[PDB]
């Protein structure tokens, strides 16, 4: 079996190898890539995204999120709290300023210890989850808004033609924003291209350990876990690679730059942060190996979760057993 101790993978792809999308997935997962939950791929050095990030201020942050926390350094939750909105400009002049700033730091893994240390006594705002691209439409090559659709990937597998649409989303992140530990909706995969800006830690599970990881969760956060069956959905709980490895959790860490994409696998926990003003685009995707992913998976049924439209034709017809309750939880 390719990497059995499920290391992270890094693929440097040449600009022919950089044609063909699903081949090239393909090719990682036969390498074994998928073990680790993670994958970053390099883009040949004749690629780029767009020609140039200069006139992107204009963008509206509708409802920037401000992420508040509570609990322990190295175990806690965190709420959005909604803002104003502003510009990407306005948004960037925020991130730079004394109060949000990046600190002075030898490399990225003081800036890692500083962030575990410090991350519950400030609360950063994020703009998240902004319908859009940023790849230039003559971009032919891992195009995130040009990806076959996952409602074309159910029907090509399963002959089941469904409602639904997929499109990217954008990310307008600043020091010390965070993502919480989440698998993706359904358990797909996700794909994501950091567009611009300083770069974004990534921490992930193998997706054969994925229950150690929920059981420890389960104890960390009594209260949540009696609350809802699946509450990782709600994608506010945090904790540390230091409480990790005291109760002997799996998994790996990896820091992406400017210019690279991440692929999370199915059933792929992951979590990170950002270390200064960035932008991320990313859109979850499918594969043949997907389906038996998405037919397992978890759902948060309390009605915290709050999905996209497109998702109820993934569990109506992949999870008929579950659609009944799982749609109560959604209206
Ligand atoms: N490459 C960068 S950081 N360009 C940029 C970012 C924000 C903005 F408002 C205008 C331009
Ligand atoms: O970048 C972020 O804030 C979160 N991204 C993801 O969880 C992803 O791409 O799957
Ligand atoms: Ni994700
Ligand atoms: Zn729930």
């Amino acid at each position: 079996a390719q990497n059995p101790n499920c290391n992270i993978m890094i693929f440097h792809p040449t600009k022919e190898e950089f044609n063909d999308f699903d081949k090239y997935i393909a090719y990682m997962e036969s390498q074994g890539a998928h073990r680790a939950g993670l994958a970053k791929i390099i883009p040949p050095k004749e690629w780029k995204a767009r020609e140039t990030y200069d006139n992107i201020s204009e963008i509206l942050i509708a409802t920037p999120l401000q992420q508040v926390a509570s609990g322990r350094a190295g175990v806690f939750t965190q709420y959005h709290k909604k803002k104003k909105a502003m510009t990407v400009g306005e948004y960037r002049h925020l991130a730079n300023s004394k109060k949000y700033q990046t600190p002075p730091h030898q490399n990225f893994e003081d800036l890692e210890r500083k962030y575990w240390k410090n991350r519950i006594y400030n609360s950063p705002i994020y703009g998240a989850d902004i319908s859009g691209s940023l790849f230039d439409e003559n971009t032919k090559q891992w195009n995130l808004g040009h990806l076959g659709t996952i409602q074309d990937l159910l029907e090509k597998e399963c002959g089941v033609v469904i409602e639904g649409v997929n499109t990217p989303y954008l990310y307008f992140g600043m020091w010390k924003t965070t993502f919480a530990w989440h698998t993706e909706d359904m358990d797909l995969y996700s794909i994501n291209y950091l567009h611009l800006g300083e770069p974004k830690t990534w921490y992930v599970v193998p997706p054969e350990h994925g229950q150690r990881l929920e059981r420890l969760a389960r104890e960390l956060f009594p209260g949540s876990s009696r609350g809802c069956g699946a509450f990782l959905r709600h994608k506010v709980a945090l904790i540390s690679p230091t409480v990790l490895k005291e109760n002997g959790i799996p998994f790996n860490r990896i820091t992406q730059e400017a210019g690279e994409f991440m692929v999370t696998f199915p059933y792929g926990y992951h979590a990170g942060f950002n270390h200064g003003f960035n932008c991320a685009e990313a859109i979850n995707f499918a594969t043949p190996r997907w389906i038996d992913y998405g037919k397992m998976a978890s759902q948060c049924s309390c009605g915290e979760a709050r999905v996209t439209f497109s998702m109820d034709a993934f569990v109506r017809i992949l999870q008929p057993e579950r659609y009944d309750l799982w749609k109560r939880g959604q209206d």
